[PDB]
Parts: C-alpha cells; sequence; structure tokens
C-alpha cells in the first residue's frame, strides 16, 4: 500500500506513470461503457422489430378457424412478445444497474486526474522558478565580487578607497546571502514535490481501487441479470415441442367438415 | 375417412367448401413462412450488428495492459461473437429444414388447389350445357307438336293431308327421341358431377393430411433447433459470475507500478 506508493515516487516520472494508469482506465471504462450501450440500442430495434411482426402474426392467426398447430404458433408468436418485453426490461435495468454506477465513479475519476495533473504542473513550475531564481542570484553575487575587486587594487584618496571598498563588500555581503536564502528556497520547493509526488500517487491508487470497486459490482450485476434472461429461453422451446405430441394430422379438416 | 368425404358430398357446396380451407391452409402456411424468415432477417442484423462492435471492442481490449477484469471482459466479447456465430448457423438451418420443406409442400398444395377449381369449373359448364341442350330439345318437340297438330284438323287433297299428316308425325317422333336423350345426357352429367365431388374432396383431404405431416415435422425440427440455441445462454453467464470471485481491487495498478 504505502510501499507501493514509495516504489513508485523512487521511479523519476512515477506521478506521471500513475496518472497515465488513471487516464488510461478512464478510457477502458468509457470503451466498455460505450459498448454496452450500443450493443443495448441493437437488442432494442431486435426487441422493436421482431415484437411488431409478432402481434402482426398473433392478429392474422387469431381470425383464422380450423388451422393446424394453431394453438401452439399462438403459444409461439406470444413467446416472441415476452422476450421482446424482458428484453426492454433488462436494457432498462442494465442502464440503470450497470451504466449509471460505471459511469459516476468514471467522470468522478476525471474531475480528479485532471486536477492532479495541474497541480503536478504547478508544483514542477514553482521548482523551475525557484532554480532560475537561485541561477540569477548565483550571477549577481559573480558580478558583486568582481566589483569589490576592482575596488581592491591598492589621504583625502585613501578614504575615499577605503570607503567604496566597505560599499562594495557590503553589496557582495547582501548578494551572498541572497543567492544562499535562493539555495535554501529551492531546497524547500525539492522537498514540497516530494510531498506532492507522496499524496498524488496515493490519491491515485486509492481511486483505482475505488473504481475496480466499481467496475466488479457492476459486472457481476450485469452476469446476473443476463443470466435471468437467458434462462427463459430453454424451458419455453421444450414446452412448445412437447405440445407437438397430442396433434393428428387431418383432425382439423376432419373438425372443419364436422362444423359445416 | 371415406364418411367424411360423403358429410361434405351431401352438403352442397361442400366441393368448393373443401377448395376453400385448401386455399385458407395455403395462406396460413404461406403467413407463417413470412413471419419466419421476417424474424430470421432482423436475427442476421442483429448477429451482424452485434458481432461489429464486440469484434472492435476485442481489438481494443487486446492492446492494453494491467486492466481491470481485462481477461473476463475478454471472455465476455468473444461469447458475444461465438453467439452471433451460433445464430447465423441456426438461421441457415432453419431455411433449410424449415422454409424449403413447408414452401414446397404449400406450393405443391395450391398446384393442386388451382387444377381442382377448374377441373369443378369445367364438370359444371358441361352440366350447364346439357340442362341448355334439354331445354332447346323440349321447346323444338314442342314446335313439332304444334306443326302435327296444324295437320291433324279433319282424294287427291286427301291423300296429300294423309302424306303431310305422316311427315309432321315423324318430325315429332324424332324431336321427342331427341328431347328424352337430353334428359339422358343432362342425367349422366349429373352422375358425373357426383363422381368429380368425391375425386375433389378426398384429394382435398388427403394433400391436408401431407400437409398437416410436413408443417408438425418442420415445427418440431424448429422448436428443437432454436431450444439447442437458447441452452449456450445461462451457462455462460453463470461462468463469466464464477470467473469475478478471484478478482482483488487494485492488484492490477500493483502489477503495473512492479511492471515500471
Amino acid at each position: 500500500g504505502e510501499e507501493l506508493d514509495l516504489r513508485l515516487i523512487r521511479t523519476k516520472g512515477g506521478v506521471d506513470a500513475a496518472l497515465e494508469y488513471a487516464k488510461t482506465w478512464s478510457r477502458y471504462a468509457k470503451e466498455l461503457l460505450a459498448w454496452t450501450e450500443k450493443r443495448a440500442s441493437y437488442e432494442l430495434e431486435f426487441a422493436k422489430s421482431t415484437m411488431k411482426i409478432a402481434e402482426a402474426g398473433k392478429v392474422s392467426i387469431q381470425q383464422q378457424s380450423h388451422m393446424p398447430l394453431q394453438y401452439i404458433y399462438t403459444l409461439f408468436l406470444e413467446h416472441d412478445l415476452s422476450l421482446g418485453t424482458l428484453a426492454m426490461e433488462t436494457v432498462a435495468q442494465q442502464k440503470r444497474d450497470y451504466y449509471q454506477p460505471l459511469a459516476a465513479k468514471r467522470t468522478e475519476i476525471e474531475k480528479w486526474r485532471k486536477e492532479f495533473k495541474e497541480q503536478w504542473m504547478k508544483e514542477q513550475k514553482r521548482m523551475n522558478e525557484a532554480v532560475q531564481a537561485l541561477r540569477r542570484a548565483q550571477l549577481q553575487y559573480v558580478q558583486r565580487s568582481e566589483d569589490l575587486r576592482a575596488r581592491s587594487q591598492g589621504s583625502k584618496q585613501q578614504e575615499r578607497r577605503r570607503r567604496s571598498r566597505e560599499e562594495a563588500q557590503a553589496k557582495a555581503q547582501e548578494a551572498e546571502a541572497l543567492y544562499q536564502a535562493c539555495v535554501r528556497e529551492a531546497n524547500a520547493r525539492q522537498q514540497d514535490l516530494e510531498i506532492a509526488k507522496q499524496r498524488i500517487v496515493s490519491h491515485v491508487r486509492k481511486l483505482v481501487f475505488q473504481g475496480d470497486e466499481v467496475l466488479r459490482r457492476v459486472t457481476l450485476s450485469l452476469f446476473g441479470l443476463r443470466g435471468a434472461q437467458a434462462e427463459r429461453g430453454p424451458r419455453a422451446f421444450a414446452a412448445l415441442a412437447e405440445c407437438c405430441a397430442p396433434f393428428e394430422p387431418g383432425q382439423r379438416y376432419q373438425e372443419f367438415v364436422r362444423a359445416l
């Protein structure tokens, strides 16, 4: 846990690697969300289309008299309508139990990933600013040192020489104190990048754990849902096949003749 | 069997009723053939469409590393491709085991129905021709009788009167023999309509028996076929759900970090 974050904080570009893992995870959830939604749409079209013809087949068959397997085919057409109804309900429940919690967790992970990336750019910008301020302060001290040296070659003129040496020495000491304070400030920003390093990778690991928790949960519910839908098929056809056994050819024409 | 044909041959319009039953039967098989064919087309579109996205989902997922439930989703996408393949094969077998033998028996029944209708029109036309010939022969005899009477009111003139009476009497006897032969011919055509009556209804009953034999057979094979297709679903989803049990959230990110 805390050991994993350290393995990654030791790696130069661990933050970027962790942030890249989060990008990849979100695209993966995005692709999985898009495939299920496209599949659901195709199944809605299938239910809608097969239910149109099955209903038309029902209206038609129920106006017929003494037709062979008329009741079997009425049941068969009705079974198709029930499957259609089950399909539409399954799609609606999938949009609710799968699409919504996964989509919600994904957008949450994307909002946090985008935030952490900006934070990471900010802390690195602050470090480059501290290094650049330090390079200026170093070059400033070189100049003040050069200045002091120029006033250090070797009584009205003596007092003046001493004054100019003392002033250049004060400016060389202040530019020394400044460049040294810049070293410290750059060291401070360096320790700050290490606080950010741990903070970003630990949060990215906790968010991925959470995402994986939602993904397993909604996948398990999806399988249970589609499993329940797949159960309705075999018993139906075996029952319809069993209904064929007491049918005798010509019995319906014989009923027709007797009715006439 | 032969008793049913008699019940119908006693009924005025039994032939027409039997021929109408055959028309209705063919339209019923036609509607059942059209519904299965339309349904099969919708299922082909469904297989084709879902197999496009499932393949694209496969190409995509197999390029990913350390993604949660990556193997589960590869299996899930692959299952969808297998169902698609099974659907296309089921449609092809339905066109072969259901559509073709039912369509072939239907067109056979329609070719025989159309023949029997023409035969029935022909035998009835022959009867109307015999009745119309009889009505003419009856009116002809009335005229010849009137003629004879006119030559029967009451020696050169006597011999002539006797000759004209004898000739009108010969013509009245020949027109009598003709109208009587027309009664017999109409009676003959009447017995001929009764031969046609039995022949047409017995053949229509045997054709309907045959049609019912093909319909039960191909329906039973259809149910067995679709029953076999419906079996592939439940075990698949319960297995996919079982695969979720050894998955631990964050394990893949942990593998990712260790690989980096």
